[PDB]
């Protein structure tokens, strides 16, 4: 009926698929832009069976983008690192169409406007800042989402649950705090805020109080859940820093991010601002899956590990 | 006609596809075993148009493998690291069929029976040795191929030609020698030796004299070819060794391999044995693409970078 029509770029992506599913679950007409040569053929059929409208095309097709923009109300971009500046093609179409009511660029991680990182990562978040500055300059309605750490992604990365090893790697001292959220929830909440007036032209941060922890605490809780003890092996901070300067790209990017998230504790190193919105306080009918619930999921039906594109 | 029938496992693989193409180019009836869910659909269509017989199935289908073995003469395995011991399923079928004239296990790299490496890599090559010991124990005719470094793979890895950066990473001092060969040639020569009596039950090493070089020399020759100078940044050996002990799996595997190849110089640290066969000396009608010809290829029509599975 009155439901906003949503267009999602990168909908077949790691986090994008959860936004598409969340959009459909909420009853929103959902358009998914995808490359003609995408290998996500089985996922696209799933989206279709769920009610999504699949649109094949390339970001270089300016006219196609403009005509598509005219048919929707909300635009969400879940594109990857290599395509950050390609979002200017999406922005140009939005500017020409002129009817878009909300645009969410591809952030979904740290809050780039209040934190800094080592060169490898700083370069990438500076590109994300460029997109933001352009949105504001053009007076385009927006919502900036800081989703913090993707939980399944990082529980897999830090605990390597699919590995029967007796040792576990800890980055730095392991005392740095960080927040992580279940992908399925990040996707649903993102759709919710994209139409919520309370998130119009604001930064929304996903930081439920039940999802804040340190590497050492996560390991301890996992050990209790599975009844096994691990030998902790630490990677000194000075070691991590040196690597970001010597190793080639993209190899040095994940290293810089590990420093940012697990040594500098960038997802928890700041206090909320007056205009900030913490998403968990928004909907009494919903809640983020907690860390304990996440660990239970990895015991009963663990999701496969993943690796972002650099 | 009287051409040996060849069955290739992992034929859709990075190096496997070159063996499939080489087999067909040489006029050999070629069978390609592939998983039903493989995403190499377009590549399979190419093989099919070239004359290959596509066989879909899983390695766990023992009966299917046995019946398949009965229809061929030569078996080549180009499976990946994660599937090294899965080759025992292939070997069991070969043993039951009893008609195979030559089996080449998935080596195609360093000569594991004469070199040792750091733990992350030593563990993998020990699995390859296990396959070898089993073949010999069973008196199965074989050929062990040490193809040394895949050239396109490593020119991409070391020079990062698709990167406009002004610096280049060097592992260790950069003075360690190594040999690298063009994938297309590795594929063709592999088919040739698989039926060549001169390679029966012998180790064949691919080491053409025109393809031996050091990291520093490769950089210097590339600089001359493209007319640009790079700043060399070295990663100390002690640094590389430390990482293999602290980083988790599979991250520490590539690092251990880099140490073995470019610091220890494992592809060039030994002299030939009495029974060794160096492939470039075998066919006066053929020759391996040289390093200079390889650099020219990267200037005129460079192949995309690749990353092995761990
Ligand atoms: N907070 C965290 O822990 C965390 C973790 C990972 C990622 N991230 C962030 O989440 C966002 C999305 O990351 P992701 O891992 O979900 O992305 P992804 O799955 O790597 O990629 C998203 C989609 O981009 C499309 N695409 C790929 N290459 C393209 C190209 N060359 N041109 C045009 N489209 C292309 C693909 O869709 P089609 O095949 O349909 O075209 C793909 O499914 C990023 O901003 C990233 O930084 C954050
Ligand atoms: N010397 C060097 O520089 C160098 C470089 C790279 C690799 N290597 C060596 O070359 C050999 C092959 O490596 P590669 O990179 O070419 O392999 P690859 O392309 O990663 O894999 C080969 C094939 O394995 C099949 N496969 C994948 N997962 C499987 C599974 N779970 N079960 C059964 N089959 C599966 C796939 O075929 P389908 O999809 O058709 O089933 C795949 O195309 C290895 O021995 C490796 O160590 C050496
Ligand atoms: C360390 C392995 O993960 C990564 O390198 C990148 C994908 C992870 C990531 C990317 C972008 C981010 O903002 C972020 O903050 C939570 C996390
Ligand atoms: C450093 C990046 O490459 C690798 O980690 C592995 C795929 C390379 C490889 C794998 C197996 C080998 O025997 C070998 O010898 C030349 C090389």
């Amino acid at each position: 009926g009155m439901k906003s029509k949503i267009l999602i770029f990168g909908g077949t992506g790691y986090i994008g698929n959860h936004m598409v599913k969340g959009s459909l679950k909420l009853g929103h007409p959902t358009y998914v832009f995808t490359r003609p040569n995408s290998s996500k053929t089985t996922l696209l059929d799933e989206f279709q069976s769920l009610g999504a409208i699949i649109v094949k095309g390339e970001l270089d097709e300016h006219e196609k983008l403009v005509e598509l923009m005219k048919k929707v109300d909300v635009v969400i971009s879940a594109l990857a690192f290599p395509q950050i500046l390609d979002q200017f093609k999406i922005l140009e179409a939005i500017k020409v169409a002129g009817n878009i009511k909300r645009f969410l660029p591809s952030d979904f991680g740290v809050e780039e406007d209040r934190i800094n990182a080592l060169p490898p990562f700083e370069a990438l978040i500076e590109r994300k800042r460029m997109i933001r500055r352009a949105i504001e300059e053009a007076n385009i309605p927006y919502t900036y989402v800081s989703a913090n750490c993707f939980a399944s992604y990082f529980i897999n990365y830090l605990l390597r649950p699919y590995d029967p090893k007796d040792e576990i790697t800890v980055y730095g001292t392991g005392e740095a705090k960080f927040a992580m959220n279940y992908e399925q929830d990040i996707g649903l909440y993102t759709i919710k805020v994209a139409t919520d007036p309370r998130a119009l032209n604001r930064v929304v941060i996903y930081r439920p109080s039940t999802n804040i922890i340190t590497q050492l605490e996560l390991i301890s809780r996992w050990e209790k859940k599975i009844g096994k003890k691990f030998k902790k092996i630490h990677v000194p901070e000075e070691e991590i820093v040196a690597l970001t300067k010597e190793l080639p790209e993209p190899e040095n990017i994940p290293i810089a991010i590990l420093h940012c998230l697990f040594i500098d504790g960038a997802t928890m190193s700041y206090d909320f601002k007056e205009n900030d919105v913490e998403a968990s306080t928004l909907y009494p009918e919903l809640k983020f899956t907690t860390i304990d619930e996440l660990l239970d999921i990895f015991v009963h039906d663990p999701p496969p590990p993943a690796s972002a594109a650099f």
